[PDB]
């Protein structure tokens, strides 16, 4: 299917609560929520190979992976991790992550393309789920 696109955020729920679990202190959580409104995701998908570029005003990061193949990235709060993406259905994928060093909350993310043309990202840390919704630019 067509995950490829230039996606811009329209809605972000529970992001602050996610950062709290991750041990980010309050003033930085607030500054981060503010930065999440100027926030875009660029995806290029060919088959089950994905290129994903996440950008805010002052920072940009690139993610490259093949579904079913372990790769290295970072958790939301910046800790390196080993990741593995699998399909859950036609238009939804799930990524499980394991810390490279040390211990912390169990994190993961999902991406889904809806019937109505939205991209839904969820990010989880333990019991807390952050949901973000994007539309094409
Ligand atoms: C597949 C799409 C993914 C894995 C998106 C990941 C997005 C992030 C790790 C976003 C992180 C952000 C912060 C850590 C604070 C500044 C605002 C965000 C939302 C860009």
């Amino acid at each position: 299917p067509n995950f490829s696109g230039n996606w811009k955020i329209i809605r972000s729920e529970n992001f602050e609560e996610l950062l709290k679990v991750l041990g980010v202190n309050v003033m930085l959580r607030k500054i981060a929520v503010a930065a999440a409104s100027k926030y875009a995701v660029e995806i290029k998908q060919e088959g089950d190979t994905f290129y994903i570029k996440v950008s805010t005003t002052v920072y940009t990061t690139e993610i490259n992976f093949k579904v079913g193949e372990e790769f290295e990235e970072q958790t939301v709060d910046g800790r390196p991790c080993k990741s593995l993406v699998k399909w859950e259905s036609e238009n939804k994928m799930v990524c499980e992550q394991k810390l490279l060093k040390g211990e912390g909350p169990k994190t993961s993310w999902t991406k889904e393309l809806t019937n109505d043309g939205e991209l839904i990202l969820t990010m989880t840390a333990d019991d807390v789920v952050c949901t973000q919704v994007f539309v094409r630019e």
